[PDB]
């Protein structure tokens, strides 16, 4: 597994691939690891599948219930402190093997400049957190080429568009030299799914505009 | 890892995929399991890459010192003890995690009829052996993917050819559904390789067949 | 033990062996693994035969005790979901040797379009469950020889009888490589049990349809 | 695994499985268990796969060396002998889980009736070895049911052939109680192995009267 | 210990063996392993005998509990539900030692058909429990022998008798073959007890007729015996 | 397993029952456990069957070849000793299960008073050995209910008679109480095995007698 | 530790970095780890200090004692062969904790095409060796950084000094994202360190080179 | 991780650089670990970094709220008691692996001297607390370093100013012997932080002068 | 334990204090650790005190026997790998706890400029060994205590004397901040043992320089403690 994440001048991209496995073997091909869990905010959960999505099930009830008593939904250090609290409440089943690592990408309405208003968290196993200053950040088992991928071009994210390419790139390098992130699979049109986030809230990104960028990293890495 | 060999009327078909894994990480995308160790036997080694290659290396070197001594090769039955006696004696380290299973093919010039001198043999980590007879055989990770594929793709087999792509095809299954196991890399060009053995000895098959086989099997499943 | 379930155009087939073992034993015959759970679900167990029986049982008077409360029978989503937490609850005494892991096949009436209205889930130790894609499944010892069939199989699938039919008959390899699966009896007449659901509910399929099919399937290897 | 063995007027008969595997999975369905180690003995071997085979092999070597040395056999006692020496050797490979049990049959032209010159010897682990007295032993996961089937069956044995039909039969239940033991396979063709030892030495039964008798005993079933 | 069971038309006969061991030693020659626990079912327990005997009881008055509290007695589902949930229960200690393994003959009186109205029914460690159709079935550690005895013998069972014949016979063999089943004892006049059920409920078998029978399997196979050879060796 | 031995007014008697276990399972119902090593000297051996057979055997070589060497048979001393140092040297293998105990019965043609030239001598697993004094020794599983019979019925022993039957009876109680231990078999005619030394030797009991005596028991306790 | 190596159009080069430490200590700051073992090959060794400079020595000590005594240095594969060998013979300190693994890079005299001449060989703990054919091998803590970083670089490399500079970068980055991995000291003024192979053998490439293009790169980032 | 902190006359500095690893990887380059607690207090927390963001945030609501129920905050003494406390009660997690150790520094508006008025506390795993009489004090990994060049420069500290500075180059050497320490990244502007603490409450340091003091060790050292 | 060792122009110097304990308790006042093993070495050892007797005793035994055999002695370089191969033959042992590491200083002859033909060289338990450039090393429960102080201290360095001065006051802070490292003993004077090797060979500091050394620095810092305080506060 392999998500990613990345700011872009007005907002940010989080991105993940689609496999999970059992040990050597490969047990699915579609599953989707990044959540729109609210207008504004979208979570990617690596590890065990079963307490990932019971993370973003949880966390999203969460924060829509909080917004439903108080009538205004949290700021984002609220949502990334109940996230930690979450996060190190599995700490003791995580210790036995039930271990799963978030990451959030978030988008703060009430930042005084709009086009740094994009926000990214990383967590640790014990509820710690990170807000990134870097520009990117990953997280699953080829999250280290994912990282030295995205080093390489981050000079180029410029936009959200440029910026959800070299995402789907440092995804397509993570799986190319880790067995355990899959790679754009041209055979059954599978690719890794995407979210963005801006002013105007969090979306998916249509499985066509991905596929394209797919495709051209391809031919271009061909020859 | 992942190693098939099936008889074919008239010789034998051994192919080898290329990846090699040190846990989740891919370390090496071109690695050749597939020796050709005599006129008329290939070995391909599954397991850990160093006693795999040093197997296939001393077994070569040990079938052509006794040719050398005598004038004459052994016949397919010592071949096969030898091999098997290599097997016996890295148990030890087998059960330290430094198992390396042989698989082996061989074309037996001595068989009275030759549509059926083909040869497979499987060995375990004890050193004993069995000569395969319902014609295919397969070692390694994506092993029983393998056998399962050709179990129903097998009635296809009628020479050669047809034996060849059956083999790519196995292991493109092999590989579908186990990440240890690499499948036809077109960005990069690599591909299985593959080695026949018939009444004339053994070749390797040269990359471009084995090219035009893996595309025919992807456009057939896209 | 082999459970073997698959999607047909208008429906959906789960077929169930027969024997049951201790350790090389062969302690019986003619266990039944597939329930028909509710007039559109059907479940089938494989594992510790005890946890089996009991996973069945009660799911089913748990579905039926929310529909007489409510008047109104669960969602499919509901449905999994609440097998998903049976199963996690089991996870400690499965951890200690008692594993249960369910199979679920349904068809859905409240989906958009009726001939894609089934659905098969597949569950884990960790009651993560995921919603199938592919067309096909299994579980138990010998679920990957099946499944290895079924995938050269499937394209034969046009409705709910030869999907009858590649059911049984994956079933029957995966008897054939696995000794903890049992292969079609002939001589005390015990074939496979299958559950055949689409829009008019989940029937149990007779007998002598099976038994047809199974000896169909053996004279044609016989030769 | 399960191989029986019993007396009938006139020799002996043993007969065994053809069935292998690695825990639940089916790995071989034509092993052959059974050797004819000399003219008058034969010898089946459950357990490992390995340390059966080679067992069999190196008995078989010295009995025949011995024989060649000093121009005539051992007795029935010295070969009793040095096959449990052998299997006393393997003790400690057994503990590790490498065990191999022998079942022993021959036909002693030394003795003095020839109607009972016929002789079973059973083995254990630690080399100690007992001459059977109640007509019959069986070895193997399957053995228990074999000996309590031959028990019942045994006073049908009258000849070479019913005494041949009754080993079958035993054989199937062994096969019909244990999973681990292979039935005759109809659809393959495939039986169980079966030899005669009498006055004139040791045979293998041809193929074809097994299959005659397994079919007899599936319709009687049936 | 070994407790047969099997099926004839119109009933169902249950026979347990007498001895209770101590590792080697014997330490009893007349335990009473099958009971009567209601008007239509007998129980055989095998295993630890403080477990067996406390499950017994427990188990009778549970039943009868039910039946006077209900006015009616639990169908025969109910009965097997019951029994498996204390048999899962004693699970934690039978880890440790303490298990104890039962096996419920019953004859039902709400079944269909009454020449199929027996039933038989196994358990194991973890309360899943098995309704039996094969006719028969053993528990105990003789239960191998004895099963694959009644595997011989299922086809002379017509009735009552010749079924309560074969179940001492099949316990011949079971002790035959195992030390810690107890054979007929010719000498104090012990022997296996037994218990038939039917459409009239569940009676003991009186000694006298378990003990002819005895007698007469081994004068048949001492007859048998002198009969048969080894490969024509005696 | 349960050997006695027991000395009368004028020589010794040896006793042993015929069961081998595995566990709770009977595995023969045949075994002879009393062997003679010599003209005036039997041993018993209890324990593991391998080890026992072994035991015996390699004494009864060993004494008479001292004898063919020396032209004289030890005395008994020497062979006390002997004996020793071979279950002395089994020490090891006894504390890993394998633990073989003996029991030796002889008659010292040297002794002064012929009338209390009998022996009995008892071992351990550590070597260390003892002359009885008290009439009588047993080993084995059932040895205590045997020694607690023989010191009751023990004032009967007047001749050779009369100690074989308190033999066998003492054989009786000893497998009435404990499981491991055949007592006679009246449906196989299977009974325990007997030898008597005196000052003539070392002569097996026929069957017939011990069958009678047995019977004799067996009504007396009905 | 971190020691990268790449070919480049006619030659081979190969840098390595000068930290050495004892868990968070920083111990050694101008230790050399990338040796020229011979004219045509250079070597460096990650791990445990004392191993690796051991490894080294010997190493040398071996080509060059076969080069005089049979007045030929061996071919590229001999060499392969030898390391490998050492590599395999360290295995059971390696277990233990004292684990070196060598990274090789030689300029085959023998070879076809002057232009490829240049090899890279890596090395795992077992003795197993690969020829890498991808361009370019690291080796130590920061080797996963490092082959990262070379990837997307080595398009750049078109003779001797680029890829000198793409050698240095990728230690760079390397030493930015691990702490074991020590980087270009400007106020100590210590550099890594560097060897070049082409047709005219092996020279260290002086200090200032090495300095400049530190200097340029940090600029770059800032 | 390094924390130091000094009394200069008339106040106290804190100083902590900005580097997290998670083991040999740099993961973290701008964490802040020093933090204004309240109006008079900085605290310093090395460790697990999520026990150690915890203590400040708990902390630092603890004392506000017992000043907002009672109208007056705390004495000195009674704030260094409370965060003994919690460090006591972090005590088995710390034995767990969740370990955090506090370094607390305050200014006494209540004590005699308002020269000598601020104070350093130290604190333990087990949470016994020392107040420092010598001046000036570290924690975390390269705290040894730090103190020992405190040891060294403690005699040129003034006033605020010097202070300042000899704290940032303690923390210079702690980082340059420690690899788990971060020196000043010249290329990133990334500078360790620094509290001042007086009669006027305590302030952050702004980052020009932490930049300013640093660069002017750089230069002096070069 | 501790033993420094620092070049200075023309020469090294090697000094080792003299305490020795067993837990807490002080078991030896008088120890000499630091012995001239030839004319141009000196070998200061830290750790288990049999071991460290045995390195320093045998090391230079062999030494000087190849000196006798082959008449000249080993360069530099080979003395450094033979300590080497000594301290790697102890290393199972070491594991065992009898850990004994050397600290080797010594004057090349050879060198080609005199002023900076002094040579340090550290070891580990597995015998890798590290020619020293940063002017000084140390070695021992004390040695980072000692070199924290030499790095601030060693601009001062600018002949024999100033460098043995450098020296004794490193020493005197190990000591002073860790337990196991005994400082000068006023009361039974009781003082460091020092070594100094140059162009003319390796000689003992006499006990007097040693003595007076020790007390300037003990003066030194009564005094500069009466002058300073604790953020204005004694």
């Amino acid at each position: 597994a392999t998500i990613v994440a990345l700011k872009y001048p007005g907002g940010v991209v989080m991105a993940g691939d689609r496999r999970s496995t059992q040990g050597n073997m490969i047990s699915g091909r579609d599953v989707r690891k990044v959540y729109i869990t609210d207008d504004y905010t979208a979570t990617g959960i690596a590890g065990t599948a079963a307490v990932a999505v019971e993370f973003a099930r949880l966390y999203a009830v969460e924060l829509e219930h909080y917004e439903k008593l108080e009538g205004v939904p949290l700021t984002f250090a609220g949502k990334i402190n109940r996230l930690a609290i979450m996060v190190r409440g599995n700490l003791a089943a995580a210790m036995q093997g039930l271990l799963a690592l978030p990451l959030l990408a978030g988008y703060d309405i009430h930042a005084s400049d709009p086009q740094s208003a994009g926000r990214i968290v990383s967590f640790d196993a014990a509820g710690g957190w990170n807000i990134e200053e870097e520009g990117y950040q990953a997280v699953g088992s080829g999250s280290l080429f994912a990282k030295s991928s995205m080093k390489k071009l981050y000079s180029q994210v410029t936009d959200g568009d440029s910026g959800l390419r070299v995402a789907v790139e440092a995804l397509y390098d993570a799986a190319d030299d880790d067995s355990a992130t899959g790679g754009p699979d041209l055979v059954r049109g599978i690719f890794p799914t995407a979210v963005i986030i801006d002013a105007d809230g969090a979306v998916d990104v249509p499985e066509s505009r991905i596929a394209e960028l797919a495709r051209a990293i391809i031919e271009s890495r061909s020859g």
